[PDB]
């Protein structure tokens, strides 16, 4: 279907297994991805009809900083089920948490988790 | 299908709800793909049997420059049209619209609208 | 299963309008062949996969030794010479890019896109 | 389908066909994604009902580091292999070996081979 993204959205997080993560922190990204319908938007241009791109930001912020988990799954199950509860206009999306600087020990540029979640 | 790209196109354009983004304006980028068959230009390796992809950047320059929306959607969806519309030997056509500098206190690359039209 | 090269580089003298032929520019190649890889990845064998730097050679010589007014021509005799010399492969996607076209404005590059088969 | 990522890992290793490739050894670069459901981690945050993306990293390395192939596809096999011997709660996986700096006189990026599994 029609999609709203938001590509790599960066935060700073205390999320982690170890309590060294948690003490210390690191980045954390996001890549969103919902689905609707987008032609009503691009045949009107009122925003009341699609979804507003600030708002889906602010409820990303709020899983990764406003709160603390120990697992990137925890992150992404949240800001999936925000989003489809409080929009009912997006039918599905894929959402992504990625975690650059992971404590581990080798040469990479990032670990991530990613779900795709939808109404039954 | 086979696919014809145009990749990253940027514009400047003065698109936006609030009337301060109308005012200042802001960068816009712009993802075409379109779908069609090539194997004719291909082994013809003749223009007319294919799209020209000049007309095709000129034909987004237009909407994203000549006009202004409040919204990304309609400029997605007026290029979509107006592909369609202008080129029946498209089938299907994929257009993405970035927005890279939004006005949203918060660190991100970008967000955008992808749409997929056909007759 | 796949097989790829990744961003392959040449400058060649191809294009529509004769300026561009005598200029010449950059030419991009992402190939893209599909096939099983079980054989070889238990055998240990050249014999049982195709060998990546002969794939090279093949998109060198349509894009460096021969000329055509399209890039969709440059994909074209591509992805019939790799269905013309390797059975095995089920499939291929040929994406050829012409990064430094003559459009006056912005953009990162145009391109096509190719899928083949038997 | 649910999905953890590591990309773009970075090994030195000595695999080749020819025995110059064996000799002086060159970069080998490798991206997993492995499919599983995430849904019980993501509520739970319990990382049994998920898989350690720690371990994963090490048996990629074990792979390309502490063995030696002619090919990359016996590389990539190995891997899906030992993910799908190893790990129960995954369903499939793909993985792609990347050889950056291969040794063919032209220029270019990178050649790869990319392969997925599943189990019955
Ligand atoms: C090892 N490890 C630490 N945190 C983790 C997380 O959130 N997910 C997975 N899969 N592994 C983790
Ligand atoms: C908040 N907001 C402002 N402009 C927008 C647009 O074009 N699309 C969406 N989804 N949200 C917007
Ligand atoms: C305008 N133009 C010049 N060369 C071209 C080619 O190969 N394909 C398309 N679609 N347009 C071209
Ligand atoms: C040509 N060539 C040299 N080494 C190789 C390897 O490891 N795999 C493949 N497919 N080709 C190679």
């Amino acid at each position: 279907m029609d999609k709203i993204y938001i590509h790599d959205m960066e935060f700073y997080g205390y999320h982690g297994v170890f309590p060294e993560e948690n003490k210390l922190g690191q980045r954390f990204k996001v890549d969103l991805t919902v689905e609707l319908d987008l032609k009503r938007a691009g045949e009107s241009d009122d925003l009341e009809h699609s979804v507003n791109y600030g708002e889906l930001f602010e409820l990303c912020r709020k899983v990764v900083e406003d709160r603390t988990y120990k697992l990137v799954e925890s992150i992404a199950e949240n800001i999936a089920t925000d989003i489809l509860k409080q929009y009912e206009s997006i039918s599905r999306c894929t959402i992504k948490v990625i975690k650059p600087d992971p404590p581990i020990p080798g040469h990479y540029r990032a670990v991530a988790v990613e779900i795709t979640r939808e109404r039954p």
